[PDB]
């Protein structure tokens, strides 16, 4: 086989065929040690570690890969484990993963296939056989509430009336033996449906949660695509193929057929309990800092000979929580512009500003077409992203011009720092959602849940009359074309590196 | 020989020792092509060039080195150049560099000697005999609005009172066969002594332009010290020497005896001319934006036996408008926020951020026994940098608590961007000089010269209170020593670079 976009296990296959997989048969500890080397492997841009002697595997449950969507060190590759859950080639861009993850929003869905059985059915235990407090489940950071099972799997719940099934990632550890506690919290889907059974109010939401799924699907899992759409038939639409899936033994949900690890049971509408603190993609851990949370019970597991369980070690940078967070919201945010009739080419979350901003590239021509000033276009442009789920995560939003590449870093915090008044420049918004979980919100001077959102129009002003007017003091534009060449092309018989 | 630090040909001598020189010795033209090589030398942090072949060099004058005060690649010896002019290793750290540059601050200043002659006088051109025209000056950036002989010398003006003698970086550029025209602004010494001769009234401001001076009075020359002080006994404290300087011919002020070139002449108080554009340090030229600026008149050059003419090929990263005034107004605002009773213990300007802010590192077990808040401590602390000479650069002030290492740029971003919440925990001051040359002041949406600048709070609530209330979610501080240790001492071994 199966390709590696629709196969975890040939993706785990496809990075050892890249000389972008580490393997440790030697016995590794989910006490800390296993988070500790992905850890280190995600601040270096290391090869992704796949333990294969996990302390506590039993049965087949389990072995663990860290880092499955970190980067790689070259420039060349730098998005490659990316690159890998699409089947794009591993030096594709930023832009080419995020158009590929964009495309299937104007295709008619490919709605799954149901097939009789597949890999995630090889072994099972019953509620008479299994316990959530035996299995190897990591401590992911020393500080941390729970071993946090739930890191880079898919909760799959469906509303009540059947119509959307919803795939994404949450976080969950474990409570007891038969028992996960998680964030469930709005405006996420899963919130969103759970709400809707809540309100209908008979009975626990029907859940699945399935680990090492295809990895076409765990990308999609980790955007948001909009409300009512079934994430199993958008990856169907990207990836052009009906994605094969098998029904769960206790409820009527569908896992896909190559899941690693399946966990069935209910989401409680009523019931809670701890949950956190844990160390979080902001990069911070605010110990004892405890919360209740959802509450999922756990009536089976199916599970591959030799199950692997993905592990997202997160922090500070660079991990799945950036890489996958920032990026997939960013791309998200650049369609609902253009679908507001806003002049947006390009956006990226900087991974320098902890993916807590997204940088939004400016059509210049279009603007000055609209005849419009920096005050009334940054209302706009903020009233449609910070009024919309899209939105949730990022707290900045920066408008440049043409000439700025916003998958560069430098070059956003460039532009900024030079073409952004403080204040003068700036539209702050108090009255929207904010999201809780970066410091200064949940931890800071303000109400956690809202507001503390601003938009930094890094616009020029002849860039919404006449056109720039500046060149940049750079080798690049400093310079003719003839002398830059002969320079390049004398460099080394200079004596320049 | 003479030291590197007292000399600048000791200087040059000490880059090539160091394979830190690329001598070019086959013709290089002054128009565009030495600025350049030397701008793709800042912009990867190569070896300074030296041009020792220019074309138009004439009876000496002049060679050209590039780069002087710019990046070397290799972190352990990164501010390596910046360290030859100090005498320090050339592995120092920027603390280092920036306490050596603060040192002299509580020393008695070390008066200058004078002799009878040196180096700077092996060659003269009376004013029948030289045409600035005719010299190979550069022309640094395509679109300049003149060949910029001055971008590296220092000026020398003196109080009419005699008490203060003035040495300080200004740019120039030529006018005619014997003026140049420059900038002159507030609040900047040259500006405060040019003001009291106007006041006076009677006669144009004696003037001498050194090139290639000792590296150290140089690095004075760049820093804001304070007013009145006279940088010659500064210099002469912070090196433990007094420094040699020569008697102009044509005028009774004092040069550094080792200089390598000399212009002799007047400042006017009542003429101006056209000055720039100019490719500046914030990484822009607006061609066409020319303005009128201050005249200088040229009666005689002096200069040593082949001649070397520094040269900053200014604009985007990295180049000595950055390391040098970056770096050393924020060593200036470290010590007044100290002497003002403030608790900071390091500061910064994060290159990332264009040299536009400074980040002030906070002692924090000082904050709580001032039980503040952060409202209150902003405004203190951007009243004592903003209303001050030494915060004119600095469009944003960043307080960071003490596990910041202001000279990171990472860790700075990282602070600011999870810890100080837009608009709430900042505050914004409109009535305060601003720093015309951003883009967004001088060609922004406001007053060029005023306003614009803002205090942002990266202190944590209970950093005010009780303490820091979090682990970071990194490597180092979310595993312990011997884990850490453990997988530090097996990383080869399991198979990881
Ligand atoms: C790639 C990744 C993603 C998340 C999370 C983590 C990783 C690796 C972990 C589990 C490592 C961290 C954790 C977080 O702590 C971070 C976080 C992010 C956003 C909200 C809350 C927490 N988390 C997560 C997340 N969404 C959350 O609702 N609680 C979560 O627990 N997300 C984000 C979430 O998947 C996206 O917002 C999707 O758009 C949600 O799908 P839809 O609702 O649109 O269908
Ligand atoms: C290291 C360097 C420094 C400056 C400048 C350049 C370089 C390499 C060049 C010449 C390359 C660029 C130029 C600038 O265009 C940048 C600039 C900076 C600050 C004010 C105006 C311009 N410049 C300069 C500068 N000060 C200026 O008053 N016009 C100047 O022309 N400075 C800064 C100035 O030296 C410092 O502010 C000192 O504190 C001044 O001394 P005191 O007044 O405190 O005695
Ligand atoms: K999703
Ligand atoms: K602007
Ligand atoms: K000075
Ligand atoms: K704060
Ligand atoms: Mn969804
Ligand atoms: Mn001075």
């Amino acid at each position: 086989a199966q390709p590696a976009h629709l196969c975890f296990r040939s993706f785990v296959e496809a990075l050892k065929v890249d000389n972008d997989l580490v393997e440790i048969n030697t016995p590794i500890d989910p006490n800390l040690e296993a988070a500790a080397i992905t850890r280190r492997v995600c601040e270096t841009n290391d090869k992704a570690p796949l333990f294969n002697n996990l302390i506590g595997m039993k049965n087949g449950l389990f072995r663990i890969l860290g880092a499955p969507g970190s980067l790689r060190k070259s420039s060349a590759d730098r998005y490659g484990r990316l690159a890998r859950h699409l089947a794009l080639p591993p030096t594709a861009s930023m832009r080419e993963i995020l158009d590929k993850m964009l495309s299937a929003s104007d295709m008619p869905p490919i709605p799954p296939t149901i097939v009789p059985t597949g890999p995630c059915k090889e072994n099972s235990l019953d509620d008479s056989e299994f316990d959530l407090t035996e299995l190897p489940v990591p401590l992911i950071h020393k500080s941390d509430g729970g071993k946090y099972i739930q890191t880079y799997g898919m909760h799959i719940v469906q509303s009540p009336d059947g119509t959307w099934t919803n795939w994404s990632i949450a976080r969950a550890m474990v409570h007891d033996k038969n028992h996960l506690t998680g964030l469930v919290i709005p405006p996420q889907h899963i919130w969103q449906i759970h709400q809707m059974w809540k309100k209908e109010g008979r009975s626990d939401v029907p859940w699945a949660l399935a680990f090492g799924v295809p990895p076409a699907a765990i990308m999609a899992s980790s955007m948001p695509i909009p409300d009512g759409v079934t994430e199993a038939g958008y990856v169907g639409a990207m990836t052009g193929s009906s994605l094969e899936l098998v029904k769960c033994d206790t409820n009527d949900l569908y896992v896909p057929a190559t899941s690693e690890i399946v966990l069935e049971g209910t989401l409680s509408i009523s019931e809670t309990g701890p949950e956190g603190p844990f160390g979080e993609m902001h990069g911070y851990i605010f110990p004892g800092d405890t919360h209740l949370g959802a509450k999922y019970k756990v009536n089976r597991i199916t599970y591959r000979n030799n199950a692997i369980m993905p592990m997202s070690s997160c922090g500070r940078l660079t991990d799945e929580t950036h890489t996958m967070i920032g990026s997939l919201a960013a791309a998200e945010i650049r369609k609902l512009c253009q679908q507001n009739d806003l002049p947006i080419t390009d956006a990226f979350a900087p991974f320098e500003s902890q993916v807590t901003w997204v940088a939004l590239r400016v059509d210049t021509e279009k603007l000055r077409a609209m005849k419009t000033t920096s005050e009334g276009f940054r209302k706009r442009v903020g009233d449609v992203v910070f009024n919309h789920k899209a939105g949730y995560t990022i707290h900045r939003l920066v408008l440049v011009g043409d000439d700025i590449d916003v998958y560069e870093g430098k070059d956003v915090l460039w532009a900024f720092s030079t073409r952004c008044r403080p204040g003068m420049d700036e539209t702050l918004f108090e009255d929207v959602r904010g999201f809780p979980l970066i410091p200064y919100m949940g931890h800071g001077n303000g109400p956690a849940h809202r507001g503390g959102k601003v938009v930094s129009d890094a616009l020029m002003p002849t860039e919404y009359t006449t056109g720039r007017n500046w060149e940049a003091a750079d080798f690049n534009q400093s310079y003719p074309e003839d002398l830059k060449q002969k320079v390049l092309d004398n460099w080394t018989k200079m004596g320049f590196s």
